[PDB]
């Protein structure tokens, strides 16, 4: 999914 940790971490 596009959560919010895929933004940062990811």
């Amino acid at each position: 999914g596009n959560h919010w940790a895929v933004g940062h971490l990811m």
